[PDB]
């Protein structure tokens, strides 16, 4: 593989969309690799993270609790409900509510949680509070994902993005318990973790959350690293591409290949 830089130029090439990634040191925050990071690109389902980033920070306030049973109606349910339409007699924790959210992003479990901490408002406001002023949220699921060409609704910047994922994880922002907590529900991602580490060699550490959308958009928030260490946090959006899902998926795993092959930078 290429250079990353010269990896990312190619996929916009090949899929005549347009790709935002940052690559950045989880410790430290020193970035990288920066393409098109201050361009706006739809979050899709990888608003899930932060959305459990703001459940987290009621928790640590002591104004929710992750034991929490919430009990909701088969007409709360969107589209895509794989763990809450399960849940319909006796419910879900709070926990369980941010595990289904993430692991499996169920779009219910996320709607109910949204509803938690104010909407799609009060994430923003909860985002605000942190220091982005730039990634919003405005719709609930499933319409947030819609990408309409330069909207900005729902959208977040890669650097943004970036910016914030560390700060939910290391800042000190959230207990150490809860960093802690936000971290495995990322290593435990049901819908792309397994197949990643399928296809990663050996020794190298993966945690993520994925995102697809309309009109191509799809995108990765995820932790990287040799040694099996989660050190570089490495976010990857696309947006405007009539590609199929197959060729959006590889070619964000050709970027990550240029990065396992070039790491050393
Ligand atoms: O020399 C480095 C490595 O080169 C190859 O590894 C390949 C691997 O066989 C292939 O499957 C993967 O595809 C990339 C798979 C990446 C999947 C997702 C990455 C995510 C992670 C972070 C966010 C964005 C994308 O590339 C590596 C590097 O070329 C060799 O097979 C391996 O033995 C060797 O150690
Ligand atoms: C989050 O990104 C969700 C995107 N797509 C879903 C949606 O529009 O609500 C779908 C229902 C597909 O959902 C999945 O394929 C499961 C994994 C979603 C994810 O990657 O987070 S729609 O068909 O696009």
């Amino acid at each position: 593989s290429p250079q990353p830089l010269e990896q990312i130029k190619l996929s916009e090439s090949q899929l005549s969309g347009r790709v935002g990634m940052i690559e950045m040191d989880l410790a430290s925050g020193r970035t990288l690799t920066a393409w098109r990071a201050d361009e706006r690109f739809p979050m899709m389902s990888t608003f899930k993270v932060v959305l459990c980033g703001a459940v987290l920070a009621r928790v640590d306030a002591g104004d929710e609790q992750l034991e929490r049973k919430i009990h909701y109606r088969q007409q709360d349910l969107v589209d895509y409900s794989p763990v809450s339409e399960k849940h319909l007699a006796d419910g879900m924790t709070v926990g369980e509510l941010c595990a289904a959210a993430i692991t499996m992003s169920d779009n219910s479990a996320a709607n109910l949680l949204l509803a938690t901490v104010g909407g799609p408002a009060g994430l923003t406001a909860f985002l605000r509070q942190i220091g982005d002023n730039v990634t919003r949220l405005d719709r609930w699921e499933t319409e947030l994902n819609e990408a309409l060409p330069g909207d900005a609704r729902d959208t977040t910047t890669p650097a943004s993005m970036a910016a914030t994922l560390r700060k939910l994880l290391t800042s000190q922002r959230l207990s150490a318990r809860s960093q802690r907590q936000l971290l495995q529900w990322m290593v435990d991602d049901r819908v792309a973790g397994p197949l990643i580490r399928s296809v990663l060699p050996a020794g190298w550490f993966i945690a993520d959350k994925t995102g697809a959308g309309e009109r191509g958009a799809r995108g990765i928030v995820a932790l990287l690293g040799p040694n099996n260490k989660a050190e570089r946090i490495v976010v990857i959006y696309l947006r405007d591409t009539p590609a199929s899902m197959a060729e959006r998926n590889q070619q964000i795993a050709g970027i990550g290949a240029a990065l396992i092959e070039h790491w050393q930078r």
